[PDB]
């Protein structure tokens, strides 16, 4: 089988009662990308890519479309249902760029489920979980609103939490930390407080020192991995590295040397299915907890990282994010990926269970054959 | 799909021109065991495991049929299209005996691609190459019988060579490398030398010392990692791990450290195919050379070793090792794995590419549905 | 002073005698990207970012376009005099992609230059040399044919050769090294040898180990940054970053860890002439020796690059890199940047003293008031 | 332009309401020296060094005057307008005495912002912020006494409290840093705790231990680097370095090590505005929160410090601390530099913007023509 054609599409994705606030990022509407390879047989599959904003990580909207432009014309008449060669092909195209990268992957794993019949996550090891846990993560706000949020969606059955905290004096961020605990614990709901790259050492070693009883993890407190590494035998807490993670290399240092307890993971800064298929398994091995997530996006990005999601041995799960309650149109009214009780159920369908309505997204802005 | 059966066969290979000296294990036959799943579509998988010798590692013939027969019940109906999942309940029933697990891992990947009607090796990320290459691995003896020997296999095609040392003074181990340097020098043929755990570290040291001009990567050395780990600083030669790698884990901590640069990875020994293209991710995140071997065993072995050889990248693949020279009766005689000018050729076929003659293998010592 | 426009060109550049061969990118052609800043008052300031190949680093010439386009609109009212407030401005709109900023940068600092009356070496510390170090960098090829040209470029007056290998076995690396030594030993001539991310350990090791005699640096050997140090201690060359040098922390980690002993800094890469700065103070309270390079393209950034060059204490210059011998069409035909002698006069006027002929370029592929 | 002359000035500083009492040094008055550079044009430049008390550092009045008597006569005729080519002028007529070659530093940084137009915040990157925090410093005292005093600093409008301590048993500091605690909780002020180099591991290790609810950093608790390196992993209070970053190289160590989470850094010390520029970069690659400080003196030491200050990014500005509060005198009746509401006002005017009356320190003590 061969790649005939390639499709990029832009679509907007406002956000619902936003804007939604990380301290690296402050978002009201997201440009997503989204990529169509068709076979030579007509099967199609489909991959998405979505930045949450341009200032979260080094990536993009125009960026995406950039690099997948760049791409395309040498991926024509490429095996799709090779997805460890197709990547060794974009890297010979185009160096770095993992988030562009990933959207032709999740579309080849696509492609690929529908031609066999299968399930990706059955391409990916097998399913282990069908009904998947996901976490709800709060934007930065004032602690009492914060704390209040917090307990409302522990009730709507998420099993996990993140705080977004960061961007101001960290007596604010310790303050709300506290309310959110007085608020969950005893529900037996766990606790991630995310810096986003914006705590100095000085206020990710305070935090940790002045909250022993609260059992949070500290994820990606300070900005790079050297300050990470710098401070994390002086802090008692489990610390998760998040953009810090950027390829397997850098996960290979980080639990080969021991310098974090686990992962924030998301499958477009890795590179797609391919390369979060080996990230697991260095987890496993490690017994390291990891969530996969994304930075945002609709059904298809969101039911790739089900998909993987679904086959993380369920001890180890933290979770899989999405940005569904976040987005008012779905792109697959009937099997697009749903948060319900806090979980998410993985589509029953071949390939990602995922089918688009193209009309919403308006004609390709960029087509290849 | 379930499983319906599982059959575990009782098999000898004796050793044309025996025996084959290793300084760990010198052997005149060699048992192995054979697995066969079958579907309850009645379609059927195959696997095997043949330790060489028990000395060589905490591995033996009649330990992988007890290990068998110990999960074989336990995986009644499972599904064996799910590899991952099959190994954990596989961990959920026995604890280690990895070499003994990926004989049912390398079964269900047979039984996955015959029932998709797909290689292996796709199953596995791609095809990178039809035709891969392979390595000679010389017996202990004399110094200019190894160089006459060393010589023969240059000339059949063969485009790397593992000259094993050990169990004697280390200077004839010396005047070996030297000699076989001699006649192999300018043929562009890469040179491990194998000590198979048997040097002192005050030997290791020595061999590397003497001989900075011959370009060898120095193999599983000293018996212990530990031992390897405090010479490395001292030692301006590659080292490879070969036994000590024992696990995806281990392989995490060498790669993560850097305490190798690169390895002899063995398909058994590390648990199946699933955590071998885990092994091979990680190897390609850090540019580690690898081969993909066994111990020993026929065709079905074979196969599986070369699949997964199959998608290496070629400037990392320092080549699949087989037992075929050594074995009179392939199992197949049709598709069978053959050297052929030093490199082997990839079946063609769906699954392992391999039907072997099963009658070959008398009845099953062991029968479980 | 206020940004009243900024307009971004999309130019060709033909290689002369092509292709130029890099183990991790091989080149017919480069697409260069140039900036243009204007005031409120009227005075332009010019910049140009343009990478090696798409494969070379994680930068493209389409991918510079969308990072400056998404950039643009929220530089205008800036202030152009103020590079860190500028840098940190840019770092609000777009995170990474330093080659697209340093664009911004080196405009910035025309612009300062010409408004001051000042050249742009003196802006950044002070003009230590009106004429610079170059050094010649061969592609790969034959061994003797490569030893010619080094024998040539050595007549020519360059002080210093970088021979590129890799991609091949590394014995023809060994034997171009060899014959590049026998022809230049004895005339002074600087050596470094550039494996451009493609040598394993293994090859590093070797090259070095085979070669005490001969006096080069090994420049970016291995991959990744965890490769290098690994090997570090085993290897008794003096060994520089170039391609891991992504940003002014991973420096601060190589000098403060003694990772390396020197670097090929490219101005792009860095992020522009403001970190540049930073990066030539931080060497030179550790006598790290150093480029000033860029990756590819004409008078612009190779004015800026001679500029920085500049004010380099004499003893650590490695020397200044510019494509200029490969380019057909100079920018600036009266002050344009040329190699005379192996070495680069600095050019005299304010700013960079590069005055382009903008009608080269065409119309803005975008711009932006 | 060239350096024409340049005159030496001995001038006193009495301690309003002294004395001012450090661990390492008791002043009850400061002589400074203040540097007039003129260039042929007629054009001026002034700088000023003033140790506090020949204890605290290896530094003194004598010797400030010693060391520019030294380098004058080998600065006629140097061009100073190339800071970092003067720098090394200065290197090589005398080793070491940063805090005598930052007076001359500072003298051209001036000199140049006259002769451009420009402050000289715009010649150091760019101006950040207008008005830069001040923070307020404690004399060793009693304990009731100085959290009295640091109440009051707080409502004066002070950001940032620090309070030293040392030189008596180490219960009354830890007594001292409680109570000033118990006054300044809840109103967001920054607090540090400085032993000026007076304390052993073993009392350092106990202020940290018995106080993990105070949010102090502990700003070079001992003497020695060697020492803070020691005790860093056993103290979970941020540490920050003062008296041991003695020059850019050492804080390329602290960065690059993780040997600390912030600087107190004094100008005269690193060796003026060059390099504290640099130095500042270091930081904010590694989101290391500092203050631009020096030891002591009026207002062109303290213009100096405000102009680098000015350039920080404003989250990680611990303050620009100057001795105005205790100097009866200033320079300029004018445009001094003046704290207001715990915060100093950039000058307007090109160069430091201030214009010294030269009346008031008599004639140079020492003129070089
Ligand atoms: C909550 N998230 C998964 C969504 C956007 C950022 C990300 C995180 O930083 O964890
Ligand atoms: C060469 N071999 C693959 C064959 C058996 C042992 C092994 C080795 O020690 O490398
Ligand atoms: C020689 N160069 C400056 C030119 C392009 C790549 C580069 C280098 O790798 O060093
Ligand atoms: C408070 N100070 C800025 C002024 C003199 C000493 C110094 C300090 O040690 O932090
Ligand atoms: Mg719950
Ligand atoms: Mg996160
Ligand atoms: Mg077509
Ligand atoms: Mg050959
Ligand atoms: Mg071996
Ligand atoms: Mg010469
Ligand atoms: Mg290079
Ligand atoms: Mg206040
Ligand atoms: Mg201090
Ligand atoms: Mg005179």
């Amino acid at each position: 089988m061969k790649i005939a054609e390639i499709h990029v599409y832009a679509h907007d994705l406002p956000v619902k009662d936003g804007p939604y606030t990380i301290a690296s990022s402050t978002v009201w509407s997201l440009q997503t990308t989204l990529v169509k390879i068709v076979a030579d047989s007509g099967l199609a599959g489909w991959g998405e890519t979505c930045p949450v904003g341009p200032t979260y990580a080094p990536s993009h909207a125009l960026g995406a479309r950039a690099a997948l432009a760049e791409m395309a014309p040498g991926l024509i008449g490429a095996n799709p249902l090779q997805p460890l060669v197709l990547r060794r092909r974009m890297d010979g195209l185009l160096c770095g760029h993992n988030y562009a990268k990933a959207a032709i992957d999740i579309a080849a794993y696509d492609l690929m489920g529908k031609h066999y019949g299968v399930r990706v996550a059955d391409l990916l090891g097998g399913v282990a979980a069908e009904r998947v846990p996901s976490y709800y993560a709060t934007g930065i706000g004032q602690p009492d609103e914060i704390a209040r949020i917090a307990a409302e969606k522990v009730a709507e059955g998420f099993p996990r939490l993140q705080i977004k905290i960061g961007g101001r004096p960290v007596e604010i961020d310790i303050e709300t930390v506290r309310k959110v605990w007085e608020r969950i614990r005893g529900t037996g709901t766990r606790l991630a407080v995310d810096g986003n790259r914006s705590l100095p050492s000085r206020d990710a070693l305070r935090l940790s020192r002045e909250c022993p009883e609260i059992p949070f993890v500290l994820e990606q407190p300070c900005n790079t991995l050297e300050e990470i590494a710098a401070i994390r035998g002086r802090v008692q807490h489990g610390i998760y590295l998040d953009e810090s993670g950027e390829d397997l290399s850098t996960v290979i240092r980080a639990a080969g040397q021991g310098l974090c307890d686990g992962f924030g993971m998301k499958l477009t800064r890795i590179g797609g299915l391919q390369q979060m298929a080996a990230f697991r398994d260095i987890c496993e091995a490690r017994a390291l907890p990891h969530s996969c997530d994304d930075a945002w996006g609709g059904d298809i990005i969101a039911a790739a990282c089900t998909h993987i999601g679904a086959t993380v041995q369920p001890r180890l799960n933290e979770g899989v994010w999405v940005a569904q309650p976040y987005i008012a149109q779905p792109y697959d009214e009937e099997n697009g990926i749903r948060i319900a009780g806090g979980h998410i159920d993985l589509p029953k369908g071949p390939g990602l269970g995922i089918t688009p309505d193209e009309s919403l997204f308006g004609p390709p802005v960029a087509s290849f054959s």
